[PDB]
């Protein structure tokens, strides 16, 4: 299929990096030659200079494509072909040099698919937070938006955070569990829906929140250096959204390429601060928990690598351990490894107040949002009533707007089923466009917005 727009433009972009005239350049201010020419974006230095922790993906893309000047990227794949028959019987019942696997070699990945993870609001954040600080329960919720230019690294992406929803969960004080089925068909609506609003679901987040007991509303620093930053389990889930999220790229033999979903954590800082943390897996993070060949086990900072068995094939494994200075030296990854190897790291944060605002959303909260009913926060009609029914006849579209400009709120509007898919088109336009006022007209005089005002009034 296609390519995102964002794909499309960077494509286009060189991402050259002019340089000032190097003392070694015998020329004029003008004048150019291999100390002062422009660099290329891909370049190491430049990004070590300026402690860019990883080359963007299309600064990647161009560096492969220059040395190679055959399909540029291809997803690693680790697993044992079980089907072939080259004058043997297939896996466990014989080998040969082209279906055994060869040993494998993980390193810190050089590149990052997105750069950075931009939160439209702080007030999105801010109420994920809130269902932590009200019931002392960890929280897990998905991110809804698009992708865009980020300019601040060369030829960089930023995933642009537009609203949190969070799908039903069982929370605790130290972890939370998902009924993996049951969300999945939850989120099969809910994008089909949030597809309707121009959003994607762009990554996951989830809080490792403990009050530090100081009466400061400070939290303890879990992950850090000396613990781990994500663990095995988030690692290998963080992995699994990333496959089932694949990134689309015409230069890769697959048709695709890794992936543009972000694993964000919202957990104390070495202040004891909240803060975030944003992160991808590496593609070889990908192979390996695709090939099913890693597993979380007794310490959370490390990756435990699973046994051969009739249905994989583990070969010998190794990783380029590094130490305090980068440099690295080839060990054996067995019995386990540093889950640290197969992550990259991303910057975030929130537009400036004065940037051009291109929110989707005029609100972040107001409305409950879904599966908050064990907070108190139930979608009802009564609570619908109480948000909505005064300003929907006041005349005033202002409010109205803001009221109803609101991803949670359309959300479980439009699961009461009252709007036609027209009017319900409409009333997306009316929330989300810049020039929203003529659709919103259009909605109110609409049979099915009386109908539900008149479902409001009547209720109670
Ligand atoms: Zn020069
Ligand atoms: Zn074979």
């Amino acid at each position: 299929i296609k390519e995102l727009a964002v794909d499309e433009e960077l494509a286009a972009a060189d991402g050259l990096i002019p340089r000032q005239k190097s003392k070694l350049c015998k020329h004029g201010d003008r004048g150019m030659c291999e100390y002062c020419s422009p660099l290329p974006p891909w370049d190491k230095e430049y990004h070590e200079k300026n402690k860019i922790k990883h080359i963007s993906f299309h600064s990647y893309l161009k560096k492969l494509n220059e040395n190679a000047n055959i399909s540029p990227l291809s997803e690693p794949d680790f697993r044992i072909n079980k089907r072939c028959h080259n004058g043997h019987e297939p896996w466990p019942r014989g080998i040969c040099s082209k279906c055994q696997p060869s040993a494998i070699t993980l390193q810190q990945q050089e590149f990052r698919m997105v750069d950075h993870v931009e939160f439209q609001k702080s007030e999105i954040i801010n109420e994920f937070i809130q269902a932590w600080r009200y019931t002392g329960m960890q929280r897990f919720g998905y991110m809804y938006g698009s992708y865009s230019k980020y300019d601040n690294t060369p030829l960089g992406i930023k995933a642009v955070v537009e609203a949190i929803y969070e799908p039903p969960q069982h929370d605790e004080q130290d972890g939370l569990t998902m009924d993996v089925e049951q969300v999945k068909n939850e989120m099969l609506q809910i994008d089909r829906q949030a597809q309707e609003m121009g959003l994607s679901r762009i990554g996951l987040i989830f809080t490792d929140l403990s009050d530090a007991g100081a009466g400061d509303g400070s939290v303890f620093c879990k992950r850090h250096k000396d613990s781990f930053f994500l663990s095995s389990l988030e690692v290998i889930m963080a992995a699994r959204h990333q496959t089932r999220h694949p990134n689309v790229s015409k230069y890769s033999e697959q048709g695709f390429f890794s992936s543009k979903f972000v694993t964000c954590v919202i957990s104390g800082n070495l202040e004891g601060e909240i803060d975030i943390s944003s992160y991808q897996v590496s593609t070889e993070a990908e192979a390996l928990v695709t090939a099913d060949m890693i597993s979380g086990s007794t310490f959370p900072s490390m990756a435990y690598i699973n046994d051969t068995t009739d249905e994989r094939y583990v070969p010998e494994i190794f990783y380029m351990k590094s130490n305090e200075y980068g440099i690295t030296v080839k060990e054996n990854a067995k019995p386990a490894f540093p889950v640290d190897y197969l992550l990259v790291t991303l910057t975030h944060g929130f537009p400036n107040t004065d940037t051009e605002t291109n929110s989707k959303f005029v609100s972040s909260t107001g409305f409950p949002w879904s599966n908050r009913q064990a907070m108190g926060q139930s979608q009802d009609y009564q609570e619908l009533k109480k948000y909505l029914f005064n300003v929907a006849s006041s005349g005033d579209f202002n409010l109205l707007h803001e009221k109803i400009s609101n991803f949670h709120l359309l959300l479980y509007i439009n699961s009461l089923q009252i709007l036609s898919p027209d009017e319900w088109k409409l009333l997306i336009e009316s929330a989300v466009k810049n020039e929203w006022e003529e659709s919103l007209l259009k909605l109110v005089s609409s049979a099915g917005w009386q109908t539900l005002v008149m479902i409001l009034q009547e209720s109670g």
